[PDB]
């Protein structure tokens, strides 16, 4: 039951509920989420203060009593797992324009102080004419240092898993396990659930032969401080945007 919603948008089909949406004055699609919670409260604080194109944006909000709905932008390219999978590996310079967009997604949000924390390819969008940044379930504002042990283990920063505190550099670990991924099609640590911990924590970054022989130096550098187990020295979202392998 929207009201509002009806006299501005033209709702279609479905895909908490997902439905196709048209903006009546644009011809844009849009995506209308239908959801009937401080949790909840918080992230959709984030959706109304984030506002990047490399970021799934929120459009506008209705709440109402009994649910709530949200319009935001429908990416058709789906996620980057998926397009992973048939790809299996892309080129270096494919492969450094979709970091180009998650640094400059991850550099806006640091500079609001907010760690995303749930950066993986399944929550990146692919978008045919780059990348989007999504799902902000697991997004905050860093007012402190952070101990909470969540987000999928293969992108998950070693401090993290130390539980000795963590803050916003986590997200560039993740963006350098992703960068990877996508250069040889394997993660950079393994495991076997413990054996993964293990290799994190020591965080070695190897460049397996043959798959890694073709890749530049400049993209296994970059990939390497993006990786570093040392905070304070690995690299922050700037200096990923100012190394040559993105520009
Ligand atoms: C045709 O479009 C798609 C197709 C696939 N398939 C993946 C599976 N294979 C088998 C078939 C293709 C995956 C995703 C999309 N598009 C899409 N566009 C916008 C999203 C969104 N999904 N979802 C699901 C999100 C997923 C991750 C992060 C953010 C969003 C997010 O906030 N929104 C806005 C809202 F949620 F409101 F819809």
């Amino acid at each position: 039951i929207p009201a509002t919603i009806t006299e501005r948008y033209k709702v279609g089909r479905t895909i908490a509920v997902v439905k196709e949406c048209v903006e009546r004055s644009t011809a844009r699609e849009y995506a209308l989420k239908i959801i009937k919670e401080h949790m909840i409260q918080n992230e959709v604080s984030i959706l109304r203060r984030v506002k990047h194109p490399n970021i799934v944006l929120l459009i506008e909000e209705m709440d109402v009593p009994t649910e709530l709905y949200l319009v935001m932008e429908l990416v058709k390219g789906g996620d980057l797992f998926d397009a992973i999978t048939s790809t299996n590996k892309y080129t270096e310079r494919d492969a450094s324009g979709m970091l180009y967009n998650l640094a400059s997604a991850i550099k806006y949000l640091h500079s609001l102080n907010i760690v995303h924390r749930d950066i993986k390819p399944e929550n990146l969008l692919v978008y045919e004419h780059s990348l989007k940044l999504g799902d902000f379930g697991l997004a905050t504002i860093v007012d402190g240092p952070l101990y909470t042990v969540c987000g999928t283990p293969t992108y998950v920063a070693p401090e993290i898993i130390a539980e000795t505190g963590y803050g916003l550099k986590v997200d560039i670990w993740a963006a350098g396990v992703i960068t990877y991924i996508l250069l040889c099609g394997f993660p950079p640590f393994r495991g076997s659930q413990e054996v993964l911990f293990d290799q994190i924590l020591m965080g070695q970054v190897d460049f397996p032969s043959p798959y890694w022989d073709n890749v530049s130096d400049s993209a296994k550098e970059l990939i390497t401080m993006m990786l570093l187990v040392d905070v304070d020295q690995r690299f922050s979202a700037v200096q990923v945007l100012e190394h040559p392998w993105v520009n």
